[PDB]
This record gives C-alpha cells, structure tokens and sequence, in this order.
C-alpha cells in the first residue's frame, strides 16, 4: 500500500528510453515501485508530493546522468535525499552510473564544469557548496558501471534481485 522502493534521473535523457525499462521489470517482481514525470514549477518544493513519497520510500536509488547537473530541481532534490539518509541509517542508497565516470562524480569536474559556471550567479555562496558537498558522497557508495558495450537488459535482471533479495529475507 506504501512504496518500498523510490527512482531519480533526467527526464530529457533516459526517462522513456532506459529508466523505463527498469520501471516496468521490476513491477513483475510484485511490488510498488515509485517514478514521477511532473515538471514541479509549482512552487520551489512540494511538501504532499515529492517530499511525502520521500519519507514513505525504503531504498532509494538514484540513476546518475550525464546532464544530472543542469536541472534545478534535481540536486536540490538529491540533497534531500542523502541528508534524511544519514539521521536514520536502516535505509541505504545503490546509485547506478551511466554513461559517465565514476570520476566526474566526486569532484564535479569534467562535463559538469560548465554546469556550475553558470549556476554561481544566481543562487548563494553557501547552497552550491552544500550541494558539491553532498553530490560528493553518492559517488564512494557501490554501484554498476554500464560500459557503452554493456548489455542494457542484463544489467537490468541483475539489479532487480539485488533489490528483491533485501526484500524477501528482510
Ligand atoms: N523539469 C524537469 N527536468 C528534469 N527532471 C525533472 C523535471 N521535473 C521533474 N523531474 C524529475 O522527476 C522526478 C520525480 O521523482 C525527480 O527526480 P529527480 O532526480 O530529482 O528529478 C525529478
């Protein structure tokens, strides 16, 4: 009746396209997996929606993008995740890169250089950093790599037992 799982990517990029075949896998495992399409602008942060479904969610999975540092709802969406994470450590966090190194991750260099360029001009001094402070820590967790060779189907069986194996033992 609740969500036991809860998604989080760039829409432009793999929502229709790979998130998707995550989604609908993982429903023939029986239970209730969470994703939204809603573009917000509803506000800044809406409070019975993406905040509600947060608390209600077990283990969140983020899907890191190449363009996951663009969008101005994404981070500060993320920092809301890693922040409620480290009071109560009975949840976990698996991300899952793509398309991208695990290098440009911890250090915001690379391809989201131009990112921050332009994203310092409006905001304060102190959100941005506590942004980097926070993206940095979901790049040390484990996670699968997807090389440009890796099957994207496989990938996708493998990944679902892993979450379905924290659920069935408990
Ligand atoms: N305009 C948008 N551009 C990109 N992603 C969006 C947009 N509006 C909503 N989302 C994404 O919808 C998701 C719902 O859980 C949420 O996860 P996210 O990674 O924070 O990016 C959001």
């Amino acid at each position: 009746v609740e969500y036991d799982v809860f998604l989080s990517f760039r829409g432009p990029d793999t929502r229709k396209q790979f998130t998707d075949f995550l989604y609908h896998f993982l429903c023939y495992y029986k239970i209730h997996t969470f994703r939204d399409d809603d573009e917000l602008r509803k506000g800044k942060e809406i409070g019975p929606n993406l905040l509600r479904a947060i608390d209600q969610s077990k283990i969140y999975v983020p899907i890191i993008s190449s363009g996951y540092a663009d969008s101005k709802w994404c981070l500060m969406e993320l920092a809301e995740i890693v922040r409620r994470q480290e009071e109560d450590p009975r949840r976990i966090i698996l991300p899952i890169f793509y398309m991208v190194d695990p290098s440009d991750v911890r250090h915001q260099t690379g391809c989201y250089k131009k990112a921050f360029r332009k994203h310092a001009n409006k905001f304060d001094g102190q959100t941005i950093q506590n942004w980097k402070d926070a993206l940095k820590k979901v790049g040390d967790l484990k996670g699968w790599h997807i090389g440009k060779d890796d099957e994207q189907g496989a990938i996708a069986d493998k990944v679902s037992a892993d979450i379905w194996s924290h659920i069935s033992k408990e």
